[PDB]
């Protein structure tokens, strides 16, 4: 807050979100280290940028089920 702008990283993980079902998430990002609070990116197919705790359940089975879907269709990861 210099004197005009009044955000702070396009994605920054100020709080939690909640349980949502991994069926709608389709890409999982990682907290920048000069962006907020170090935690997770959930992107839904629905554009959905969430920032989940690596703690939470939904989010450590969620991801290693996007590890076997991303590799699917295209191995180009």
């Amino acid at each position: 807050m210099q004197h005009h702008g009044v955000t702070k990283c396009n994605i920054t993980c100020s709080k939690m979100t909640s349980k949502i079902p991994v069926a709608l998430l389709i890409h999982y990002q990682q907290n920048q280290a000069s962006c907020g609070k170090r935690a997770i990116i959930l992107e839904t197919r629905q554009h959905r940028l969430f920032c989940a705790d690596p703690k939470e359940q939904w989010v450590k089975d969620a991801m290693q089920h996007l590890d076997r879907q991303a590799a699917a269709l295209t191995r180009n990861g």
